[PDB]
């Protein structure tokens, strides 16, 4: 029985080794991270790999593995697919554990846009998490933390974190946590899964998929939300992607928005990632 070894980036930066049958579909993988990360509450969280143009795909957890990497290396990363809008109904801590780490990362790769103030916020949580209470000691005037904390750090926002790291004695790792969670479920790029595209008139727009449904993003004044309840099908065809919009009550007809995606391949992934989250949250 033929194995193919797998590699996993970790949520904490760290590599993941395991085999698997060579015909394995995704959720033999899956399984696999989860268990070593001790991991109950899976459903928010998938495999994503990097195909030629080093784009994300999802791991199909139903599809053989081999039939997705296609030639390339079997090589993934371990992400939140589904962020929860209420982190506090998880079940367990370790959840809300692993979505921290996600979100530290979307902070610092600067996919999850947050203010100085909610950056310092932010940290100073993770700061009491990791290290426990504040401690001057480890601190002198001129501290630069090994967090990560934003795109771009500042000695200001340094300071800033280690002021607000004073104020969360006794706060226990579990508790820092939720606090993280309650500021950062706030954020209005929070769980947003944003694509390039071009309207029915070539102007270039993003769509964003999330809990609450799809976004377009326009300009700073024009942005367009259609809850998912407002959304009665979605398709995809050659470069295009198409979504048919609940008429309002007392009207005869449905009204369809198309988009010019780069490439098929970026017209089908919108797609999917669209109908998983419509599936998720229609359940939730
Ligand atoms: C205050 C507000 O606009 N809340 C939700 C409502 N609806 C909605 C629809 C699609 C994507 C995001 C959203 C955010």
């Amino acid at each position: 029985p033929k194995s193919m070894q797998c590699k996993v980036i970790l949520l904490d930066g760290s590599e993941y080794t395991c085999d698997v049958e060579k015909r394995s579909r995704g959720q033999v993988l899956f399984d696999k991270v989860c268990e070593h990360l001790n991991l109950l509450e899976k459903d928010y969280f998938g495999l994503t790999y990097r195909d030629a143009e080093n784009q994300k795909n999802w791991l199909d957890p139903a599809k053989e593995i081999k039939k997705q990497v296609r030639s390339g290396a079997w090589h993934f990363s371990f992400n939140v697919k589904f962020y929860p809008p209420d982190p506090a109904q998880l079940s367990e801590d370790i959840t809300r554990y692993y979505l921290c780490l996600q979100l530290r990362d979307d902070i610092v790769s600067g996919r999850l846009p947050c203010s100085f103030v909610t950056l310092a916020l932010l940290g100073s949580y993770t700061v009491q998490s990791e290290l426990g209470d504040y401690d001057p000691d480890e601190c002198g005037s001129d501290y630069i933390s090994e967090f990560r904390f934003a795109p771009n750090h500042t000695k200001e926002l340094e300071d800033k974190v280690i002021e607000l790291h004073k104020s969360h004695r006794g706060m226990t790792p579990a508790e820092a946590e939720m606090h993280f969670l309650e500021n950062a479920k706030k954020l209005s790029m929070y769980g947003v899964d944003l694509h390039h595209a071009k309207d029915s008139e070539g102007v270039e727009i993003m769509l964003g998929v999330c809990a609450s449904g799809l976004l377009i993003y326009r300009d700073r004044l024009r942005i367009n939300r259609f809850a998912w309840p407002k959304v009665l099908k979605i398709s995809y065809k050659r470069n295009n992607f198409y979504i048919k919009i609940r008429p309002g009550e007392f009207e005869q007809f449905e009204s369809t928005i198309g988009f010019k995606l780069p490439n098929h391949r970026a017209a089908k992934r919108l797609w999917k990632v669209c109908v998983e989250h419509h599936t998720f949250f229609r359940l939730l």
